[PDB]
């Protein structure tokens, strides 16, 4: 008769704040490789075959190739660094995060 | 008759704050490789075959190849570093995180 | 008759704050390899075969290859480091995390 | 009374065929020095000083300086030689060198 | 009365065929020094001082300096030689060297 | 009365065929020094001092300096030699060297 359903996710697939805010840096003297393979995927595959069929679910993924067949440095590779990324991060306090769930029955 | 269902995730698949906020750095003198293989995947595969069928669920993944067939450094690879990443992080206090779950029955 | 279900996860698959906030660094003199294989995966596979079928659930994973067939350093690989990552982290106190679960029956 | 003086050198200073006919060769791959210091000198110094004098006989000689403050070869110094100086020397015979000294007295 | 003087050198200083016909060769791969210090000198010094004098007979000689303050070969110094100096020397015979000294007295 | 003087050198200083016909060779792979210090000198010094004088007979000689303050070979010094100096020397015979000294007295 009476159905009260407070609910947030029923049949769901959630990625939240997921793979973010990351400082990648690369300061080489020379001849160097940095690879940051960072996908954020969300799949939902439902492949119902019937009675004689053929489902070939083959989506394929990332390929990263780096080749360097010849490479020479015939003198001084030099790199002087005073500093990187002089960051000052001063946030102010006094913030409020309020989540209220009121569920009241009466007669 | 009376059904009160306070609930947050029923049939769910959640990634939250998941694989984030990471400082990757790379300061080589030279001839160096950094690989950070960092995917954040979420799959939900439901492959119902029928009675004679063939399901070939083959999505494939990441490939990272780095080849370097010849590489020479015929003099001084030198790297002087004073500092990296001079970070000051001063947040203010006095914050509030309030989660209230009120569920009241009456007659 | 009366069903009160306070509940947070029913049939769920949760990753939270899961694989994050990690400072990776790499300061080589030269000729060096760093690999941080850090995926955060969440799968949910339900493969119901029928009566003669063939399910081949083969998603494949990460491959990281690094080859270096020849590599020479014919002089001084030198690296002087004063400091890395001079971090000051001063958060203020006086914060509140309040989780209230009130469940009251009356007549 | 009778003076017969057959003679060839009385007060003499002779150099003959003296420092000649010499094949100097130099086939370097690179960065090489050949010095052939080959003077042929003939001096005759007669310095008669008198009673308070000063004779400073200082003629000075050869100076050969070769300086090379910096020198680099940053790749393959290669030199393939099939042959040098293919010389055929066929003189014919039947030559005559006749030196006759006849000194005859009669009355 | 009768003086017959057959003679060839009275007060003499002779160098003959003296320091000649010499094949000097130099085939380096690289970075090499050959010095052939080959003077042929003939001096005759007669320094008669008188009664208070000063004779300073200081003619000086050869100086050969070779300096190489820095020198680098950063790859293959290679030298393949098939042959040097393929010489064929075929002189014909039947030559004559005749030196006749006839000194005859009669009355 | 009668003086017959057959004679060849009275007060003489002779160098003959003296320091000649010498094959010097130098085939280095690299970084090598050959020095052939080969002077052929002939002096005749007659320094007659008188009664208070000073004779300083100081002619000086050869100096050969070779300096190499730094020298590097950062790869293969290689030298393949098939042959050097393929010499064939075929002189013909039947030569004559005749030295005749006839000294005859009669009345």
């Amino acid at each position: 008769k009476v159905q009260i359903i407070n609910k947030k996710l029923d049949l769901s697939n959630v990625q939240s704040k997921c793979g973010s805010k990351d400082n990648i840096k690369h300061v080489p003297g020379g001849g160097s490789v940095q690879i940051v393979y960072k996908p954020v995927d969300l799949s939902k595959v439902t492949s119902k075959c019937g009675s004689l069929g053929n489902i070939h679910h083959k989506p394929g993924g990332g390929q990263v190739e780096v080749k360097s067949e010849k490479l020479d440095f015939k003198d001084r590779v030099q790199s002087k660094i005073g500093s990187l990324d002089n960051i000052t991060h001063v946030p102010g306090g006094g913030n409020k995060k309020i989540e209220t769930h009121k569920l009241t029955f009466r007669e």
